[PDB]
Parts: structure tokens; C-alpha cells; sequence
């Protein structure tokens, strides 16, 4: 078994580094004062950047791999979306389900994600994905923890037996309960809904991870009351608000004193930008709003804000292979994070900030964690974004779970040449 | 030497087909039905897509290459960019340029990209850069045909010598007149300019790019005189407005007037995504607007538009590859070009669209024409945007120039699985 990785680069920190493990976990992290030969048990980084896993903090398992069955959605709308999924529904199984999401799990571990909280329609009286899902988070454990929220797409109390589904999703094991108060039917029953919302996770000692204010609307504010619920409870850690995109249209003065409790109510944010920058400002006609959360102004406050990928070859985002390097690299153009250091650390708004988001409590390369970390061939975070590098391994519990031997260029000059993209 | 493609599928066509070569052309191109086999002399598409050339219509080969030398731009602005290429002013020599362009003319090269259009700054009494641009062009004709916009990037009226210099780099044999009236001291320097810009080229018989309206202001117009100059000299093919951004900004009424004269001129234009995302809107707070011209539109009315890259890591834009099926991925995503048919149709926005643009009187898989053509692994426009697949091989004149083998990615669950993120 591997009992060392060799010639590792960390971010934020200078040279090389040996990575010791044993039995399954990070014995030791030692500096290297140059490079180390290879040998057997050892795994070369090769000077390539080792990282904890990527992680996948929002997306949905259950709708996924579905774009263009039986049709293909030609407007890219968000109402054709629905449309085509609906004409899909002969085929939603138990099977189907699994199948699906198996997909796209196997490609996350050949992208090192080795952590990903899938929501999960629970405005189903039959909750058959949620059946299928829990069975899927069993089968794929050895290579993935996931996560699954309970998940009230139509509303808790807008939906017949809302609430009632929710709380059985929980009795049947989901890890985060779910909500949409910007769906719900009204302001009054959106507040309403939180409140049943967080009574339900301090109930059943769950997470809570809300679809919240997903909408242009300036007026919609739920995410003042998830941070407020949040912060009477004491249970910070514990909450993440997905989307907020309304607060792209929030103005200056509000978005300040919102600000403060925010910060003091210590939730998670996730930004979906693949998603976003395709769903948001469709109401607009030109000038065109982006639509993303306020991403740079959160991370400028301390306020742990992460990527997700949310929607992955589905009617309502069509595109995808489910790399986390191409959620980032969406992100850090629209939301203006451009400057080199910000692109160099945008490493951390898919690997800590999002394991904060999960709450991860065995996470990061630390002596006494598990040894669950994966290569990338690039200098550092910079380097890895802009090449959009693949996953050269990645390692779980000491052992190499994936692997991928990367392309090889050529151009035919006066002589051959190889192209690695590296000036 | 190579006499036949097989199993080539082509944009827009049912089966696979054949694309017969002889004495560094296109003869013939037949239909297949079914699978043909590989032998001598016979390059197998694989069931690919076979596409004429990806092309670049907008770069600045003069900056390529100088992100962080001798200092890195950390807040990201146009700004900080302008301070940290004036601080590698003692670098900036005719080898200096040369050595950056042709490092990206490689990658441009390992990406099928067989037409390039820089722009190049001739507000420099020296001319150093498009000196060195004109040697390079020559240099790389075997694998590149370079067109070279003579760019006046501080102005025609506004700067010393500005229309001397202007028409100085034509003689010195620029294929292309630029000009960019938005930096102009004033709106009727801006107008004025234009009528220079047009009488140079007609004097010189030289196609016209116009860097037109790269500016959040409602009110940058000068588009209009872009396109009814070219109506008036009957010379539309010949001219292209990269950028206009202004566009965005326009009130509708004014651009659905505008629109009827754009279709009429028949003027080309250019869009730069990766670049038009970062800088603009800068000076919003929020909402922040997208800030890219009008594709969408463009496209349903008939209008020719394309994408460029721009910038390669330079001080204005860090990241890159060079790579066209990252700009387009980038397009689709802000544009909302996010339908099925709109997603597929995108490689015409990076390979006849701005083939259209360059006025390429060679280009396309049609009997008669050069064999320029490149293979990528995948189905369709669709899926090989979808998985950002690289170019499998890049033939010009009948022979490989570029070749990719593509990266193997392998999961290890209860038995090896190889992924290549299809369903
Ligand atoms: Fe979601
Ligand atoms: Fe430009
Ligand atoms: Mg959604
Ligand atoms: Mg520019």
C-alpha cells in the first residue's frame, strides 16, 4: 500500500513537501529541501499540487443525464425545461434513478470529488428518487460521501402534505433539510416555511441547505431570516443558503446591513455559476444583469461562499461533465475575481469552503486525517485554472481510486514539438 | 501523403462521409453507408466531426505571453494592466515579441487554429512589434495564415502622428486598418477617424477592423458609422466592428433602427467573451451588467458575428490556452445561446462565421478547396463543446501539422472502469 506522496506543492506554502501515511490516514507533512527520488509505496506529485478532494456542495443526483429525453429543451428556458422533464415522467424508476445518478458519480471520482451534497425532489408523495438516492449514497461510499437534502421543489407549504414529506425524507435518513421560500406562494408562507424548516433540523439534528432568494426579484430577502433563524439557534455551521442571487440586484445600502449578521450568523453561501450566468437575467432585455451572488464581496468580508455545479446534462443546464475546475473558471470571470491572486486562491472555493459548507469534519492534508487527497499536474491553483488540468490522482483512504494519464500534443514544425501550454 | 478522411461526420449532415484528397486539395466528398476501414494513406475520423479550421479573428499577438513579467496584475483592472506593461517597457524588443508570438502561434497551432487575425499597437513612432509581426507572419505561413490590423491603440487624431503612423504600417504592408474612435478625445475626432480609417483602406485596398464602441456608454454610437461607411463604398465584406460592448447598453428602439443598416451593410462583427466578461461592467456596483454585444440578435437577424479569444496571458486578460472551444463554451454561457440547436450551431461562431470575417476566399470542406481541415473527437458541435475535447488531428494542405492523443481517464471501483464523461 502507498505509504508516501513525494514531491508535493501546497497552496500558500513554499517548495516541496512528503506527505507520510499509514493505515489509511496522514501520519506526518514534511518539508523537502529539493526533489525526492521515487520508489516503491511512493507516489510522485512530480512537483504537481496536492490538494484535499474537490467537492461538489450543490447538485442534483436526480434529475441529471436527462437532457434531450425524449426531446431536447430548444430554447434553453427554464419553461421548456419543465416541459421536457415532464414529458420524461414514464420513465422516472427506482432503476432509472440510480443509473443516472451512478453516471454522474463516476465521473465526479474521475474529477476528485470525493464529497457531494446532491438535493433531492421531495414534493413526491411517492419519494422515489429519494428511495433510489438513499440506496445510491450506500453503493457508492467507498468513493464518495454524499450528502442528501430533503429537498421541497414545489414548496413546503405552497405543495399538498408539504411539510408532512419533508419531515418522512428526514425519518428516512436525508442529511440537510431543504427549502424555497422565494417559490413558496406567498412572503408570509415563504418566513413560515424557514421556521418549519429549522424546527425540522433541530428535531432530527440534521444540516439545513435552502434554495434561497433564486430569483431577480430585489425584494426577495429570505436569506436575512436563514441567517437569523440561524443565528438565535446558535447553529451557523450547520446552515447554507444556495443561490442568493437576488443579492445581485440588492441595493447598496441594505446589502451592508445585511452584511453584519451575515457575518455574525456564520451560514455557508454556495454560487452556482454555470447555472446562474445561464438562468438569471432572462427577464431582463439588455442591459443584461450577471445574476451571481455577491461572491467577491463575501470572501472580501470573511463570509465562506463556495461553487457548486448544480445542474449537470439535465433540461435545465444541458451542458457539463461535472469538473469543479470549470465551475471555478466560470465563476472567477462573472464574478470579476480576474486579479492574480484571486484566481490563484480560487482553489478554496471548491475544496475548504465548500467542505466547510458540509461540515466536514475530516477534511484537508493534516496529520490525523484521513488520507484523502488528490494531484493535480500544475504548479499551483493559477497554473491549474487556466490549463484546466485533470485529476492526475486521486487518493482516498491511502489508496488510488482514479487516475487519469494526461493528453499528449503535438505540432509539426520543421521538427515535432511538444505542447504542454506552459510558457 | 495522405489521400483520403473516413468516417468523417459533418455539422449539419446525417451519416458519415469520405473527403477525397489529391495534390494538397479537396476532389471530391462522397456519402458513406456505414463504416469504411482504415488502410494506407487513409486518416480515420473515427466517427469524428471533420470541420474546416478553427479560426482566431481577434488576439493581440504583441502583449501575448507578459502576465506577471515583471510583476503580476492582483486587482485584475484595465488599469493596474496598463501600470504592469509599462513596467516590462525595457523588455518590449523585436526578439522579445517574436519569441511571445510564435509561443502562442503554437498553441494556436495544437489547437486546429489555422487562420489568425492580430491586431498589432502602431502608436509607437519605432513600430517595433509590427516589425517583428511582419517576420513572424512570414515564419509561420506553413502552418498559420496571419492577417495583421495595423491597431492605433492610442488613437489616430489623438495621438502624435497618430494618421502618419496609421498609414505608415499599411505601407510597410498591414493587411488590415483598424482604428478605435471611442478613445478618441472627442465624439467627432471618433467620426472623423472613421472617414480616415475608410480612405486608407481604399487607397491601399485593405480590409478594415474596427476595435468600435469597447465601452460601457449608452451613447458610443460609432457603429453606425462603421457600418454606413461600408454601405456607401459598397465594401461590407471588408469591414468588421470588434467588440461594440456599447451594444449591450443600447436602448431597443434605437438598436432595432440601427439593426436594419447593420444587415444592410453587411459588416461583420466580432465578440470577445473571455475578455468582454472581465472588463466590463467595471464600473457598475449592482446589478453588474454582461456587457457583451448583441449575439443573440445578430444571429436571428442574419447579422455575421464571431467569437475571438482577444487576450492570452497578458496583463489585460491572465488566463488562456488559446484554445477556440473555450471562448465559444464562454459565448453560449453569457449570451444565453444556451438551446439545444443554439449549443450545436456554436462552432459556426469560431470556424465559417469568422472565416466570413478574415474575407477567406479558401476555406471549407468543399471540392476545390485547400485540405485544411481538423478532427475532433466527438459526435457534434454539441458534445464536442459540452466535453471541451481537443483537436485529434489538424491537417493544412493535405498533411498532419497537429495531433492529439487524448487523455485516458480510468475510475478503480470493485473492477477498472475507463471514462470518457459520455452516456
Ligand atoms: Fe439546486
Ligand atoms: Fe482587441
Ligand atoms: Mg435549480
Ligand atoms: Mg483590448
Amino acid at each position: 500500500a502507498l505509504q508516501t506522496i513525494i514531491n508535493a506543492r501546497l497552496p500558500g506554502e513554499e517548495g516541496l513537501w512528503q506527505i507520510h501515511l499509514q493505515d489509511g490516514k496522514i501520519s506526518a507533512i514534511d518539508a523537502q529541501s529539493g526533489v525526492m527520488p521515487i520508489t516503491e509505496n511512493s507516489l510522485d506529485a512530480e512537483q504537481g499540487l496536492v490538494i484535499p478532494p474537490f467537492v461538489e456542495p450543490h447538485i442534483h443526483l436526480d434529475t441529471t443525464q436527462t437532457a434531450g429525453q425524449p426531446n431536447w429543451n430548444q430554447s434553453g428556458t427554464l419553461f421548456e425545461g419543465i416541459e421536457r422533464w415532464a414529458e420524461r415522467k414514464a420513465l422516472l424508476t427506482h432503476d432509472d434513478v440510480k443509473q443516472r445518478a451512478w453516471q454522474t458519480l463516476k465521473w465526479q471520482i474521475a474529477n476528485g470529488i470525493q464529497h457531494v451534497r446532491t438535493h433531492v425532489d421531495v414534493s413526491d408523495a411517492t419519494l422515489t428518487a429519494l428511495k433510489a438516492m438513499l440506496e445510491v449514497k450506500q453503493e457508492v461510499a467507498p468513493w464518495i460521501d454524499l450528502q442528501i437534502v430533503a429537498f421541497p421543489q414545489e414548496g413546503i407549504l405552497s405543495y399538498p402534505n408539504g411539510e408532512a414529506l419533508l419531515e418522512e425524507a428526514l425519518r428516512l435518513g436525508a442529511d440537510v433539510v431543504g427549502a424555497i421560500p422565494h417559490f413558496e406562494f406567498t412572503r408570509e408562507y415563504g418566513v413560515e416555511s424557514l421556521h418549519k424548516t429549522f424546527a425540522l433540523a433541530q428535531k432530527y439534528d440534521r444540516l439545513i441547505d435552502v434554495h434561497c432568494d433564486e430569483i431577480d426579484d430585489e425584494q426577495s430577502r429570505f436569506v436575512e431570516t436563514v441567517a437569523a433563524l440561524a443565528h438565535h439557534e446558535g447553529m451557523g455551521a450547520r446552515v447554507t443558503a444556495s443561490h442568493t442571487t437576488a443579492m445581485h440586484s440588492y441595493n447598496g445600502a441594505y446589502t451592508s446591513r445585511l452584511f453584519r449578521l451575515l457575518k455574525m450568523s456564520g451560514i455557508n453561501f454556495v454560487a452556482n455559476p454555470l447555472v446562474n450566468i445561464h438562468l438569471q437575467g432572462r427577464f431582463d432585455t439588455y442591459p443584461k444583469r450577471r445574476g451571481i451572488t455577491r461572491v467577491k464581496e463575501m470572501l472580501e468580508s470573511g463570509i465562506n461562499v463556495c461553487f457548486g455545479h448544480d445542474g449537470v446534462f439535465d433540461p435545465w443546464y444541458p451542458l457539463g461533465t461535472a469538473n469543479m475546475l470549470q465551475v471555478l473558471h466560470m465563476g472567477l470571470h462573472v464574478c470579476q475575481l480576474m486579479g492574480y491572486g484571486q484566481i490563484n486562491d480560487g482553489l478554496n472555493l471548491i475544496t475548504h469552503h465548500s467542505a466547510r459548507t458540509l461540515n466536514l469534519q475530516d477534511y484537508g492534508i493534516a496529520a490525523g486525517n484521513s488520507a484523502n487527497l488528490i494531484i493535480l499536474p500544475a504548479e499551483n491553483g493559477f497554473d491549474a485554472l487556466r490549463r484546466q488540468v485533470p485529476v492526475r490522482y486521486s487518493v482516498r483512504g491511502g489508496k488510488v481510486i482514479a487516475s487519469t494519464q494526461p493528453a499528449q500534443t503535438t505540432v509539426y514544425l520543421e521538427q515535432p514539438e511538444a505542447i504542454d501550454y506552459k510558457r
